[PDB]
């Protein structure tokens, strides 16, 4: 039930050096309390974790605990490219007195479904007194989570349920189908939130959440009601943000914290590199974009 | 509005000998007024039509219209591997007063967007006073249909939609967003159909439909009462039945036209070479599917 | 040894109306015999075979035979999309005495290894008394011919082969590893015709031969004599004629024609819709192209 | 010419605590001055770059710098998931005087060209006065390098070329027909080492010549004397054991390093989790590969 609803992926928060920022992270947490979600995704692909250290991440956890602890509930990303440097994130994290662990498959080789059990049971074994969240996302780690492997990850009781990154609904059916109630799927893709909701999503964990995260609440009271034209018309108005956001040169998560810089006076800083900057030309993107979220806004709230 | 709802894909109704069938389509086709649907869609894939010659096509769409006329609309894919024999289907079709056609695009060749919209517009143009529908199919025929080539094919005022049989449920969002009110969005995916539908597709075209027509008017039922519990408990039920059917050795539409056999008493012959027959050991595997049929009727109508 | 060297794909020989011109195929025909290459494979993809009815592959095999019998070894790709069909092919093809029978997967549906293993094995015993050549074309038909798959047509006595169709020149090194030296692998990527021969493909079809045989021919002297740098010098001349001749908005096969027009006086007709037809933009790119090849020829024969 | 001919992937080297082994490191590097190879490639993904920390990789090159300085030629890839890292490696290896430097494309994320150019030149920048080799990796890093990439990145100075990772031999012969007689493409894919050099492949870099360094300059010395007879029979024998090394439970790398062990009395340490361990069930795999390399090298040398 603490999973179940709207869990934004929370961003990567620097100062003006570009390191980064205690003040932004507790920053950004205030700005989930105080906007009603059912949680945070901390140290995810979206917070630009392949491109932290692992000092760099348990400070932004650090803060992330002093705001959030009984007001959201907190998954923490520990992946690494090493398994070492994930288990000393895993470790952290429990001592931090985290809800659950995620982590990604291993990343750049194509390894095999033991490695991938062997790699996500040792992350699991380093923070053993907490809830454990697979991935399946075939799109940028290579190969997706197969039955047979998830039902390996099952034998770990610690896991409870698989964060669907895939762009097929019916991964999302057929993951809920084979572990059943006492396991949950988080919808991945934004753009499809409603659709990966009614087949069984009864999580969703998104990187574009942080910009309107009203709107995705407002869709899920939908869903949740049973409303799918007024849920239809709030995913379409979404949908229609995200394309706006993409159309930059710099990058998604560059266009977001301009957006919120706009919208709501946050500072969270650029984006690490290699992800790009933005252009002088992109501004008029994250002026129509800020805009277009204001507008959805006061239409369907 | 003929179009929206549940419209089944007709399958290939062979004699003993191999050769199409005119009683088995003619019986095919009082079993779909029967049982209810908006449609048949004749001559798809589903209908073997890969395998079928121009003849062969013709003999199935005049026993399908001699049956259906005021009763059923009528969707009659006419693409061959050819411009030559797709435009005499399309000829052929508009003989016979049908509603709509259709055409996957191009085969085996990649070819570019330029002559997948001359080979779509040639085909139109052998049926110019009738309904088209284009499709998205990147799995089977190589690369899915952009809005470039879209927005091209909406220059032609005779095509009312797309057929999208792609996994992303995304896509229909973003073809239903771009095209408007005016186009209509047929689900492809029968595992995704209450996805696709909540999403934008007011249409929905399936191969697994035959085999138990009333889970998907019911499914449908559900859909548009906004009862997504109920909904979601039907495509779960169709989902497993169809992962049942497709673990037979024989080809899923051998599995279908076998649990018809059971269930209905209808005659639908083999399946086409290459396509696989079924084998002794397959049996079992198809009567559990047909018993799981009869139960999900009882347990949901 | 009939089968090592270079063997042209025999193009599509059309009339001015689009139908099989006889006298085209019997001049073609004449044209290879003239350039002294090895064989001929007819009615493969680049003879437009997608595009074929099956008594307008009859033709033109019947035609090839009149002027090719002991001067040219002839392989007939004789798959179609029916099984019978492809059987009628086969059939007609041992009547005419053909050398080899050739034939491509399955197409459209991704069939299993025992319906592409049943397949193949039903048209190989349509003509039980000659040579089969199975394929591995992933990019096109959709998944590559496997070590378990190719064991399982190695128990067919008349399997002499494969024509490999996929980029891996590591797949060459893989099928004549396992098969051994009474197997012979057909090198399919004309690009890498040098790196697939010395890797061990004793044979090479393509389609970019018939524009300029004597340049595979001599590329092939060089690789026989083991002079690598004047092979490579050929290899990349023909590479950069492909790349022009890829240029252009009509088919490549369209663009072959025009040049034999132009450097022959062969009149081979158009390309079969939906096949782009050339453009009046594109016949510069064709001119060109024509004296590329005119140049390629005084350099290096 | 520094460049051209055999350059082995270093392999990472630890001691019995999975750390780095500078003896392990100073010790492997005295293995290929001894095997007269012509360069090492330092930190690369067959040195386990992805899984070692900055300081790990600084002290890896440093080691290697003490045994090889004018002896063999030295490549150092420093990409790493960060731009600042990658950076930081780069200052550090031209500190150290090396040869080139080498970069993997950005991972995980699909990153657009100019983020991917502005990565590898931010990375060529801090090493101002040193060789640049860029990739070609799509099968690990997402897609492949583009001529419109590769023409950008040749208007840096620096840059001498690419390692071709890719599987098509044609990727070598249209980046060496563009790039031009300036420039070195590296053979990447060590079971296609022979037709990679014969299209345009003056360099190769392998994860597997380690193993057997004297074979692949005996296939070296066949292919630049044009014996492509005797090449292609080192090249069989190669791939046969690269295959018998990857039929193993545990990773390649752990296959190798037991492999030198039992051949040489090296003693490299494991491979890094996730990188899966050898189990007791490998060991026959192993000692059956290392029979294979002495008998390879008793017929051949």
């Amino acid at each position: 039930e603490k999973y179940k609803g709207v869990i934004p992926a929370f961003y990567a928060c620097y100062d003006k050096e570009g390191n980064i920022s205690p003040e932004g992270v507790q920053g950004l947490t205030k700005y989930f309390v105080k906007k009603g979600v059912k949680g945070v995704y901390v140290n995810g692909s979206s917070g630009e974790c392949i491109y932290q250290s692992v000092e760099d991440r348990k400070i932004v956890l650090e803060n992330v605990m002093k705001v959030a602890e009984g007001k959201l509930t907190v998954i923490a990303h520990v992946a690494c490219n090493n398994t070492k440097d994930s288990q000393e994130l895993a470790r952290h994290a429990e001592g931090l007195g985290v809800d659950a662990i995620a982590a990604i498959p291993p990343i750049y080789f194509h390894l095999p479904e033991y490695a991938i059990a062997q790699y996500w049971n040792a992350i699991s074994a380093a923070a053993p007194n907490t809830d454990f969240v697979i991935y399946n996302i075939p799109q940028l780690a290579g190969v997706a989570l197969t039955q047979n492997l998830f039902v390996e990850m099952r034998k770990n009781p610690n896991v409870i349920g698989v964060k669907n990154s895939s762009m097929p609904v019916q991964d999302i059916q057929m993951f809920k189908q084979a572990a059943g109630a006492e396991y949950i799927i988080f919808n991945g893709p934004d753009e499809q939130f409603m659709s990966g909701r009614v087949i069984g999503a009864e999580g969703a964990i998104g990187g574009t959440y942080g910009a309107m995260p009203e709107l995705y609440l407002k869709l899920d009271e939908c869903i949740n009601a049973g409303k799918m034209t007024e849920a239809r018309k709030i995913q379409y108005a979404c949908n229609e943000i995200i394309y706006k956001m993409c159309s930059a040169h710099g990058n998604m998560y560059a266009v977001i914290k301009a957006i919120l810089k706009i919208n709501e006076g946050l500072e969270l800083g650029a984006v690490r590199e290699p992800l790009p900057a933005l252009v002088d030309e992109d501004m008029e993107i994250v002026k129509e974009a800020a805009q277009m979220i204001c507008d959805a806004k006061k239409k369907f709230l």
